[PDB]
């Protein structure tokens, strides 16, 4: 059975739309590993600080 | 008897002599407290720096 939004999608077309939500939410991955990466980077320089 | 640095001098001399001394003296330890207190705000910008 279609699970997903836009059930009526069939043949090409669902595996089309499942290759682009794939896509999509590992963008959204992507997206929250690049502000965590951010917040490391600010706790470096303030820690660093406090070192020196 | 004189004791000190000097000890011709006589009288009223003597007298001046220990004043010019105290005051010397008296001027020294005030160097050394300003540079406690100087080395003082150094080490509180440090710590509260830290703090922050």
């Amino acid at each position: 059975p279609h699970l997903g939004e836009g059930g009526a999608l069939t043949g090409t077309a669902r595996k089309a739309e499942e290759a682009r939500l794939r896509r999509a939410e590992i963008e959204r991955q992507t997206e929250l590993g690049r502000l965590q990466q951010q917040i490391e980077q600010r706790r470096r320089r303030a820690r660093a600080q406090i070192e020196a």
